[PDB]
């Protein structure tokens, strides 16, 4: 019960947007157009999910934002909940870098804050 290439997890679906890269807001764009937003990532289940649909080799923008000294924030939002997070070992660590990716280092996949102009692929998410 979700449209052609995108991938059920319970009440959603979910696009890997792999065929070009792009900056946040130009990532958050073209997930509005197909009626959906950057993923709003609530619990391990829906990480790792998500992880293993991805390409080792690429990193993906998510739908969270540092709103302001280290504010995290989502763009949908709903509460950002301290006890689900997946933050790489160090991460985040830098107040510039104020968008999220999910990539995979030696230790596994997790998060890393980066710059929003930075051009990477995209997890987008709709309720079904
Ligand atoms: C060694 O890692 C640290 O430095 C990286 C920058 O490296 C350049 O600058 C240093 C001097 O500061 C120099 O020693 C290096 O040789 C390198 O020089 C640059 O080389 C490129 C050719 O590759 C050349 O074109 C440049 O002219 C030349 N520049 C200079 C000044 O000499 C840094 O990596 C950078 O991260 C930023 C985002 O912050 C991104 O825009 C850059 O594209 C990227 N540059 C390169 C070369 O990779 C490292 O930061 C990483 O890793 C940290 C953890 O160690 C993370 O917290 C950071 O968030 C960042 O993560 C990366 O973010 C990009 C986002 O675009 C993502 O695609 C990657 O997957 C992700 N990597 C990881 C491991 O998570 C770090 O400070
Ligand atoms: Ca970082």
């Amino acid at each position: 019960s979700c449209p052609k290439d995108w991938k059920p997890f319970v009440s959603h679906c979910y696009f890997i947007l792999n065929d070009s890269k792009a900056s946040w807001n130009e990532s958050e764009e073209k997930c509005s157009h197909m009626g959906a937003h950057l993923v709003v990532i609530h619990s391990q289940a829906e990480q790792d999910f998500i992880t293993s649909n991805l390409n080792t080799s690429a990193g993906y923008f998510i739908g969270l934002l540092d709103a302001g000294q280290r504010q995290w924030r989502w763009i949908d939002q709903t509460p950002y909940n301290k006890s689900a997070t997946f933050w790489h070992k160090g991460e985040p660590n830098q107040d510039w870098e104020r968008c999220v990716i999910i990539n995979h280092k030696t230790t596994g996949w997790g998060w890393n804050d980066i710059p929003c102009k930075d051009e990477h692929n995209s997890v987008c998410q709709v309720k079904k």
